[PDB]
């Protein structure tokens, strides 16, 4: 459909958008290559491990690989609605969140061809509630804003994406990397990668938290859709992560050579930490 | 819709993939920052001009500033389209260009707010040959792959888009913004901007060639819409040439005043050029 005019020939950006200065600080903090990371060193630890060791690191790498793929490709509909509402701005910051998951697929994908286990198929660690959220959950309430952009319908696709796949499960997934493997001084390439994962991740959620705060300033009655919709996904959330949990205690074989006392019990804490907390950061009241 | 698996969870990214290589290519060569050029001496060459020559200028920088702006937007479904496929790597490389044209965007309007004119409305250089492929032409062509992602849509998407907007209106203009302002020693703030987006450019062309051949090699009669699409879209090409050349014969105070023998005739001769060099980079037969 026809466009009407054009914001940058009308007038200019405007500059003192908040999401005008995300995408400011994008480009500066997102210079990093995944071709550059050093992963020989990971390959080496890698084959250093027993079978039993080497399965330990899949699951988590499973659910990272598809998440990062499943968010590079449904993003795309959130783009295109923030688009259609003219958000110019919006939309010049999704270029570099769009951009940075592109990143975050190429540097699992790299590690795994590193390590020789790019031919095998870890689709057997994803279990039906990891399943729920990244292969239904998702982009149902992505594709949903491509025929309703409704501020009900854009809260769910930032509550589902940002909040929950990126604020909750992202977000406790770099915890659990670090506190096992960069303990373990295990997969160096890996972890360099996590840590520029981690600081991409950042302006994502705050995307996500700008999305539904301006949402909820209209009309305070969509904060309970909020919270609604995070209650109605921490099922799936959590019934993954206890699935993950019971995969680490039936393979306790890493933990016992690299002397790491896993606590899962504090992951798991960790989990419902970071799920109370993206609740915290929406005020009912306009902010 | 669900996700029925993923690529590098199943396998890995298709390192040898075209694609892929341009997309690594981006990477590298994309790292240049519109907030980094300085614009000082571009306000001060503005402001020593005449309103006759200050005038000169600002057709051509509306015709770039509109067209940034569509291809930023329009751009979207293509993605979207090729996403759906599940061709993962030409996605990876789309994330690029999404964000190469935001840059370009951005590039523009800061130079419009830095020389005084960003409160100005532009539109009025926009005549009817270039509402028609911007305002029209372009956006119907893309939103079409949104419901029709045939070989014929693909191909007339990648046709508008890369080889007309890209492959001959931007390269003619990047052309045009050589012979007169670098001639002139006019503006240097905003010629950096213009060499950095035709490198850009060059991978955004390339990308509609490796889309409109893949098509074409698999029925070579896909060649004859190419040719038929290119040739729809000429008479509003040349037509707005022709009403940006009657502007600048009007209006030669610039010309003048900088010693510039400006020859219209030589930029309409490099944009039939242009234009028929880009039919030439597509082989009727398997290539
Ligand atoms: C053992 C404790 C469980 C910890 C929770 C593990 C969650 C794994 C994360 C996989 C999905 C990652 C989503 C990617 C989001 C993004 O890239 O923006
Ligand atoms: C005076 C001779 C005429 C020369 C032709 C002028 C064309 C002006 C270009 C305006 C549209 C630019 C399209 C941007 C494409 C992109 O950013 O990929
Ligand atoms: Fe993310
Ligand atoms: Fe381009
Ligand atoms: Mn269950
Ligand atoms: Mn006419
Ligand atoms: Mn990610
Ligand atoms: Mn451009």
């Amino acid at each position: 459909v026809h466009h009407d005019g054009f914001q940058t020939v009308k007038a200019t950006i405007d500059w003192e958008h908040p999401m005008f200065k995300l995408y400011e600080k994008a480009k500066r903090n997102g210079k990093w290559n995944p071709a550059d990371i050093d992963f020989s060193q990971d390959q080496k630890d890698f084959a250093s491990l027993t079978s039993e060791e080497k399965i330990s690191a899949l699951p988590l790498v499973a659910g990272f690989s598809a998440g990062e793929e499943a968010v590079t490709l449904d993003i795309l509909p959130m783009a295109h609605a923030l688009a259609r509402q003219g958000r110019l701005e919006d939309v010049l910051f999704l270029t570099t969140f769009m951009h940075d998951e592109a990143k975050h697929v190429e540097m699992f994908s790299r590690w795994q061809q590193a390590v020789g286990i790019g031919q095998m198929d870890l689709s057997v660690f994803h279990n039906d509630h990891y399943k729920r959220i990244f292969y239904e959950a998702l982009p149902e309430a992505m594709n949903r804003l491509y025929a309703d952009d409704s501020p009900e319908a854009v809260i769910r696709a930032a509550t589902v994406y940002n909040m929950i796949v990126e604020g909750t499960l992202a977000e406790s997934g770099y915890y659990t990397f670090r506190q096992i493997y960069k303990k373990a001084g295990l997969f160096p390439g890996l972890l360099q990668g996590i840590d520029y994962l981690n600081m991409d991740e950042g302006r994502h959620i705050q995307f996500g938290i700008y999305t539904i705060q301006r949402i909820v300033n209209e009309d305070e009655r969509y904060y309970e859709l909020f919270i609604r919709y995070m209650d109605e996904l921490w099922p799936h959330v959590i019934g993954y992560v206890d699935y993950l949990t019971e995969l680490g205690k039936r393979q306790q074989q890493l933990a016992r050579t690299y002397a790491l006392e896993i606590d899962y019990d504090l992951l798991r804490h960790y989990v419902i930490k970071q799920f109370n907390l993206r609740k915290k950061q929406i005020s009912r009241t306009k902010r």
